[PDB]
Formats: C-alpha cells, sequence, structure tokens
C-alpha cells in the first residue's frame, strides 16, 4: 500500500519529532521527511521547485523551535493523520495501488493547512500552483511501480 520511499518518508518524519523535541508528528514533520528522504519522487518534485532539505530545515525550527529534550512520547495530529488518508486518495486518482512519496506530497499540498502550509507560504509557495506544478512532473514521467 506504501512503496519503499514512502515509507521512509514516514520514518524520517518520526525521526525528525523526535530529534527536535516535539510531542507531535505533524504536517511540517512529514514536510522534513519528503525532502530529507532525498531520492524519491517528492524529493525530486521539492528540489524542482526551489525547495530545499537545508531552508526546510531552517523554517520549522524558526517557526516551531526545538524542545530543548528529546521528546518521550510521539503522535501523529489529527491534521497529519488527514495528510496520510488524502495521499492513499490522490494515489487512487492518478491510477496508483502504491501510494507513493509523491502522494504524500499532494496529499500535503491538497490539506493546504497546519505548519507545513506555513513553512511553504515563507518560501514564497502558492499551494495551487504547486500542486499544478507537481502534477505536470508527475504527467512528463514514468512513476509507476
Ligand atoms: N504541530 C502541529 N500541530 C500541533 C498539534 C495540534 C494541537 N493539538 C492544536 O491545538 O491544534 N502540526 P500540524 O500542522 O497540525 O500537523
Ligand atoms: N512512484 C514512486 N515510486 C515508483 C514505485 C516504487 C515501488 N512501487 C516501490 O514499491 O517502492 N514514488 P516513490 O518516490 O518511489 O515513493
Amino acid at each position: 500500500r506504501f512503496t519503499e520511499r514512502a515509507q521512509k518518508v514516514l520514518a524520517l518524519a518520526q525521526e525528525e519529532a523526535l530529534r527536535l523535541g516535539h510531542n507531535n508528528i505533524g504536517t511540517e514533520h512529514i514536510l522534513l521527511g519528503l525532502v530529507r528522504e532525498g531520492e524519491g519522487i517528492a524529493a525530486k518534485a521539492l528540489q524542482a521547485l526551489g525547495l530545499g532539505s537545508e531552508k526546510i530545515q531552517k523554517e520549522v525550527e524558526s517557526l516551531i523551535g526545538r524542545g530543548q529534550e528529546m521528546s518521550q512520547t510521539i503522535h501523529y495530529t489529527p491534521r497529519a493523520k488527514k495528510v496520510i488518508e488524502l495521499s492513499m486518495d490522490e494515489a487512487r486518482k492518478l491510477g496508483h495501488s502504491y501510494v507513493g512519496t509523491e502522494h504524500i506530497l499532494l496529499g500535503l499540498i491538497r490539506e493546504g493547512e497546519g505548519v507545513a502550509a506555513r513553512v511553504l507560504n515563507n518560501l514564497g509557495v502558492s499551494l495551487n500552483k504547486a500542486r499544478q506544478q507537481v502534477l505536470q512532473l508527475l504527467g512528463s514521467n514514468e512513476t509507476g511501480s
């Protein structure tokens, strides 16, 4: 149901929430996981849009701050859960049986709210346009399992 690289993104989302001392796995950690996974279609699409790993790291830490103490427990936020649910819908609508990193990215953009939306807004990203651009990239490339 998830590609191998989508599984890596979900691991890195949790990794980053712990590393930063946060008790939630939110949309901002999903975004960090997408860019830091560094190999999947989402990382390549984010990079094509001028959204690099170090920039996103700086924005999250600036907007939220660090917990100065690695967190003890971590649970997904309601919005992050909705992003993952939307990623399954996005994969379906594109004719994919497996949810890839790009479908998590499209779900995040489609949700269009939460901390990740503020990070993207700080980098001058219009979510509608980014959605259009991601879909243009997927329509230009073979991305099947
Ligand atoms: N860090 C967050 N959310 C904080 C938790 C929401 C909080 N319980 C509340 O009062 O809303 N990121 P996201 O974009 O919501 O996933
Ligand atoms: N569309 C993809 N990957 C192509 C298929 C990956 C393969 N189904 C697999 O099971 O890993 N996106 P991602 O960036 O690799 O998630």
